[PDB]
């Protein structure tokens, strides 16, 4: 196994996957590393199994159809994995915890949103369709763009949004386009 967490790239108290060489801090894995279960298989491995069981699941899809899917167990997992892929980028630090807004010339968003809030909402099964999860993820970055206006810090929102969107297209096998 690796000797650093796959998500935050730090050492510490790590749980090792039985079917691949990745390792995780307990609360870095999503869902949080399960208490018992020997063997244990990480989210990467679980996602690969879905693909392997249904190879056709990698054929192109329309985003509109994906968003209307109900949050059954496999879509729950996919959203968990997509959230984890965002936390994998160090720039997610800026969007992890609850923000506050006091900048001359700007007003805070009407509906603040942050990664840990999305993580809790997934854990508590609050989303009934993929659309709910995707809307809250895109809201994170849209709120940031609007608030930071012409400050160069706006770029951090563009950057992390691009990681989300690339991963969304990959995990949900969105049909490639020009
Ligand atoms: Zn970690
Ligand atoms: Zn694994
Ligand atoms: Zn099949």
């Amino acid at each position: 196994n690796s000797n650093i967490c796959e998500v935050c790239n730090k050492w510490g108290r790590l749980f090792c996957c039985d079917t691949c060489p990745r390792s995780f801090h307990e609360h870095c894995h999503i869902p949080s590393v399960e208490a018992n279960k020997n063997p244990w298989s990480c989210i990467f491995c679980r996602i690969k199994t879905i693909q392997e069981r249904c190879p056709e699941s990698q054929s192109g899809h329309q985003e509109s159809e994906v968003l209307m899917r109900q949050m059954l167990p496999e879509e729950q997992l996919k959203c968990e994995f997509l959230l984890l892929k965002v936390y994998c980028d160090s720039k997610s630090c800026f969007f992890a915890s609850e923000p506050y807004y006091n900048r001359e010339g700007s007003q805070g968003p009407q509906k603040p949103m942050w990664l840990n809030k999305v993580k809790t909402s997934l854990n508590e099964q609050m989303y009934t369709r993929v659309e709910g999860f995707v809307q809250d993820m895109r809201l994170i970055f849209h709120n940031h763009k609007e608030f930071y206006r012409e400050d160069k810090f706006t770029r951090l929102g563009i950057q992390v949004q691009d990681i989300f969107e690339k991963n969304f297209r990959n995990i949900f096998a969105i049909q490639e386009t020009s």
